[PDB]
């Protein structure tokens, strides 16, 4: 019987003021966002959103950073009239990072929660500076992040696709998902950029103003140094999406935790083979 919500949010304020100087407390971010249930989910309840979004943050101690991306997200994701469920895919133990193969495990394991049918890609430390900046996915993958404050407020080269970004079920499933061999810091976005392109599909993204981002100024992480072999991988992506990717996926979820503004898996997925 209800019917379905307007193609653009009438709720929407535009710009927003962003800052990460003060403490936050979830409980009272979750008394805050009372119609946000068990989860992190949430739909409007007055009108049915097309878009079924499940936002997928990779993740290891980064609790800090997670705490003023769920202030600042939820109340922007019910603004812009979301089914929307998040995720925080932590990774087990403290070997090398693999933040491509966590998303991939998001990806998923949300779809065993809810019939998703879009993908929300983002690093934890990245607030959206203007609601109008859509949180949901387009007829092409969409590049979210795109005018972020450390890269001076523009692109840091046009075919930089990191950060957050947003696909389809469908869009995800054409390149195989993410490559799963990317241990360590870089590239694996540029791989991304690079199995889309092969797959006939271009980026879309929406002005520098609406897309201005904030990065959470922080220190180097231990574990996830710049891998040395990144810049050989991307060059051979046309060739390695084939059979790299959510085909050749394996992990072993260790436990399933959900909390009032989240879902937090936490997987073993591994080191290099
Ligand atoms: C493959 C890779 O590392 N991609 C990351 C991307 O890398 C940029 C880098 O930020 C900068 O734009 C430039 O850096 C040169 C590169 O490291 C080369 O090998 O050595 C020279 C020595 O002077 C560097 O200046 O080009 C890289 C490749 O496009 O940066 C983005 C944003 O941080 C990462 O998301 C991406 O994974
Ligand atoms: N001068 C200090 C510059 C710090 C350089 C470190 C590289 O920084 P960035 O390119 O922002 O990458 P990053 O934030 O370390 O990694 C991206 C994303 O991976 C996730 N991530 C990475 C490493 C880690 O230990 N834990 C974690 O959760 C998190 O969602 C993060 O936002
Ligand atoms: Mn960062």
């Amino acid at each position: 019987s209800l019917p379905a919500c307007p193609e653009e949010s009438p709720l929407l304020v535009g710009p927003m003021l962003i800052e990460f100087n003060m403490p936050v407390d979830l409980e009272l971010v979750a008394k805050q966002n009372p119609n946000v249930k068990m989860g992190g989910r949430y739909a409007p309840r007055d009108c049915v959103s097309p878009h079924k979004v499940a936002i997928i943050i990779p993740f290891r101690n980064r609790q800090e950073h997670l705490k003023y991306w769920l202030y600042y997200l939820h109340p922007v994701l019910q603004r812009q009239q979301l089914d929307y469920g998040i995720y925080v895919i932590n990774q087990a133990g403290d070997t090398i990072f693999n933040r491509a193969k966590l998303l991939n495990v998001g990806f998923q394991e949300a779809l065993k929660d809810y019939d998703y049918t879009c993908f929300v890609f983002s690093d934890v430390d990245l607030i959206p500076m203007n609601d109008h900046n859509a949180y949901r996915c387009f007829s092409q993958p969409r590049h979210i992040s795109v005018a972020m404050d450390k890269f001076g407020f523009s692109l840091p080269y046009v075919q930089y696709f990191g950060g957050v970004s947003a696909l389809s079920k469908q869009q995800f499933l054409t390149i195989n998902g993410f490559p799963n061999n990317y241990w360590g810091w870089g590239g694996e976005d540029d791989d991304i950029f690079n199995r889309l392109v092969f797959r006939g599909m271009s980026i879309s993204r929406p002005n520098a103003v609406v897309g201005t981002t904030r990065h959470i100024r922080h220190s180097r992480d231990k574990k996830n140094e710049p891998n040395p072999q990144r810049f050989d991988r991307i060059a051979h992506t046309k060739e390695t999406m084939l059979s790299d990717g959510l085909n050749s996926l394996t992990y072993q979820v260790l436990d399933v935790q959900r909390y009032p503004l989240y879902t937090q898996i936490t997987v073993d997925i591994g080191t290099p083979s």
